[PDB]
C-alpha cells in the first residue's frame, strides 16, 4: 500500500532493478561466477582503479611489455571477466584503459544501488526504496506551463547529427537531493547559472540520486576525459541522452536537467588538460559549431534555459560539433528535473 504516484514507483522500480544490474555485468563481460553482484566492493573497485592507472603511466613511460601485460593481468584478477572464445583485451592503450575506467565507473554506482537496496518492517514495497535516495521526487502535471518548457527544450535541441532515435518525455519528475540546496546555496551568487542536461546509465541513478552527481576520483586513470576530470553537461539534449546508453531492448533512457552555476566560462575550442582553472574562471565551456540560437533562450527563475533550436556558431576549428559545459567542485550543481525519456529507434 503505496502513496507515491505511480510515474514515482516505476521510477524507484526501474533503478533499484536488480536483473538490470546483472545485465549490466554481462554486458561487461564481467564473471559473475568469479565475482557475483553481492560481493562487488568499493575498495576492489578503487585498487583496480589504481592498477589502470599504473597501466596508463607504463603505456605513455614506453614499459616492457612484460610489466604492462603484467598490470593488465592484476586488472582482471580484481575484476574477473570472462570473454568466452576471445582472450582478455591487453590493456596496453588509451582506449582499452578509458573502456575499463567507464565501466569501473558504472560498477562503483551498481555497488552503491545494490548495497543501498540490501540495507536497513512496515512500510510499502516502492516507499522503503524510495526513502533509501534521499531526493525528494514530485511528478510535473503534464498540463503545466512547466512541462511545456521542456518538452520545448528537448524537442528543439535534439542534434540532427544523432539521427539514429527520436526522443518523446514520458515524465517528467522535480527533484530535490537532501542537502543540495544547502551545498549550493553559496555557488547561486555565480552569475551565468543554467539548465542543463546530464544523461547517464539507469543503473547508475540510485547512486546519483542519493549522492549527486560525482566526479571521476583520483586513482583513476588521467586518461579520456576532453577537459579533465568533471562533471560535463549539453544544451543539446540528444548529445547527453546519448550518454544513457540505450537501445531497442530497453529503450527507456533517464535524463538530469541540472542548474550548474557556471560564472566565468573558460571557452575552449580543443582538449586542454587543466583540471586546475585560471583565477576568475568557474566552469569550461567547449565550443560546438553549432550552439543553441541565442535568441530563443529564456530566463526561468534567474536561471538561462537555452531552448533554441542548434544553428551554427560561426567558431570554426574545434574538436566539438556541439557545446559541452564542464564544472570541477560538485556543489556548482543544484539538479532539478530527472526525465523519462522513450527512445523511437530508426
Ligand atoms: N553525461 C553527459 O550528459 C555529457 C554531456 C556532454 F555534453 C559531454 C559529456 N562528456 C561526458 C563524459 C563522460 C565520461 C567522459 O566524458 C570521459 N571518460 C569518462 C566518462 N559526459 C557528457
Amino acid at each position: 500500500k503505496s502513496k507515491l504516484p505511480k510515474p514515482v514507483q516505476d521510477l524507484i522500480k526501474m533503478i533499484f532493478d536488480v536483473e538490470s544490474m546483472k545485465k549490466a555485468m554481462v554486458e561487461y563481460e564481467i564473471d559473475l561466477q568469479k565475482m557475483p553482484l553481492g560481493k562487488l566492493s568499493k575498495r576492489q573497485i578503487q585498487a583496480a582503479y589504481s592498477i589502470l592507472s599504473e597501466v596508463q603511466q607504463a603505456v605513455s613511460q614506453g614499459s616492457s611489455d612484460s610489466q604492462i601485460l603484467d598490470l593488465s593481468n592484476r586488472f582482471y584478477t580484481l575484476i574477473p571477466h570472462d570473454f568466452g572464445m576471445k582472450k582478455p583485451p591487453l590493456l596496453n592503450n588509451a582506449d582499452s584503459v578509458q573502456a575499463k575506467a567507464e565501466m569501473l565507473d558504472n560498477l562503483l554506482d551498481i555497488e552503491v544501488a545494490y548495497s543501498l537496496l540490501r540495507g536497513g518492517s512496515s512500510k510499502d514495497p516502492i516507499d522503503v526504496n524510495y526513502e533509501k535516495l534521499k531526493t525528494d521526487i514530485k511528478v510535473v502535471d503534464r498540463d503545466s506551463e512547466e512541462a511545456e518548457i521542456i518538452r520545448k527544450y528537448v524537442k528543439n535541441t535534439h542534434a540532427t547529427t544523432h539521427n539514429a532515435y527520436d526522443l518523446e518525455v514520458i515524465d517528467i519528475f522535480k527533484i530535490e537531493r537532501e542537502g543540495e540546496c544547502q551545498r549550493y546555496k553559496p555557488f547561486k551568487q555565480l552569475h551565468n547559472r543554467r539548465l542543463l542536461w546530464h544523461g547517464s546509465r539507469t543503473t547508475n541513478f540510485a547512486g546519483i540520486l542519493s549522492q549527486g552527481l560525482r566526479i571521476a576520483p583520483p586513482e583513476a586513470p588521467v586518461t579520456g576525459y576532453m577537459f579533465g576530470k568533471g562533471i560535463y553537461f549539453a544544451d543539446m539534449v540528444s548529445k547527453s541522452a546519448n550518454y544513457c546508453h540505450t537501445s531497442q531492448g530497453d529503450p527507456i533512457g533517464l535524463i538530469l536537467l541540472g542548474e550548474v552555476a557556471l560564472g566565468n566560462m573558460y571557452e575552449l575550442k580543443h582538449a586542454s588538460h587543466i583540471s586546475k582553472l585560471p583565477k576568475g574562471k568557474h566552469s569550461v565551456k567547449g565550443l560546438g559549431k553549432t550552439t543553441p540560437d541565442p535568441s530563443a533562450n529564456i530566463s526561468l527563475d534567474g536561471v538561462d534555459v537555452p531552448l533554441g533550436t542548434g544553428i551554427s556558431s560561426g567558431v570554426n576549428d574545434t574538436s566539438l560539433l556541439y557545446n559541452e559545459y564542464i564544472v570541477y567542485d560538485i556543489a556548482q550543481v543544484n539538479l532539478k528535473y530527472l526525465l523519462k525519456l522513450k527512445f523511437n529507434f530508426k
